[PDB]
C-alpha cells in the first residue's frame, strides 16, 4: 500500500546550490514532475509519451545523462529509449539517440527547471492537463507547464 517508490515528500538534498548543476547528480534516475495539472512524465514501450499521476508506475523512472555544458541527454529506464522531438511536434522515442535527443536544460528563479529543445530553440517541451503531450507548437512563454520540478531519487 505504500505509495510512491521509496517515498518521497518534499525534501531538499544537496543544498549546495553555488552555481547550477555541475556533474554530480546524474547518476540516479529523476522523477520529471510537471507542477502544471500535476503530472508525471511517462514514455510507454511503444514510443507513445505522456504524463501520468500515477507515482507508482517504475515507467516513470528516466535516465538523464549530463553531456556538455547545460546539454542533457535523457533516456527511459524501462523503455529502453532515448527521447526526441519531431520536426511538426509530435514527441516520441527511439532506441538509437539523436541530435534531437538532446535538451538545453535552464534554472529559472523558482526552484522549477526548463528544458528548451535545441533543434527547435523556438519551443520548450510542456504537457497538456489531460495528461496528452502539447504539440510543440503551442508551447511557449506565458504557459507555466514548462515550470518542471525533477526530483532525483536519491533516498
Amino acid at each position: 500500500m505504500a505509495e510512491g517508490e521509496i517515498t518521497t515528500l518534499p525534501a531538499l538534498p544537496e543544498d549546495g546550490g553555488s552555481g547550477a548543476f555541475p556533474p554530480g547528480h546524474f547518476k540516479d534516475p529523476k522523477r520529471l514532475y510537471c507542477k502544471n495539472g500535476g503530472f508525471f512524465l511517462r514514455i510507454h514501450p511503444d514510443g507513445r509519451v505522456d504524463g501520468v499521476r500515477e507515482k507508482s508506475d517504475p515507467h516513470i523512472k528516466l535516465q538523464l545523462q549530463a553531456e556538455e555544458r547545460g546539454v542533457v541527454s535523457i533516456k527511459g529506464v524501462s523503455a529502453n529509449r532515448y527521447l526526441a522531438m519531431k520536426e511538426d511536434g509530435r514527441l516520441l522515442a527511439s532506441k538509437s539517440v539523436t541530435d534531437e535527443c538532446f535538451f538545453f536544460e535552464r534554472l529559472e528563479s523558482n526552484n522549477y527547471n526548463t528544458y528548451r529543445s535545441r533543434k527547435y530553440t523556438s519551443w520548450y517541451v510542456a504537457l497538456k492537463r489531460t495528461g496528452q503531450y502539447k504539440l510543440g507548437s503551442k508551447t511557449g512563454p506565458g504557459q507555466k507547464a514548462i515550470l518542471f520540478l525533477p526530483m532525483s531519487a536519491k533516498s
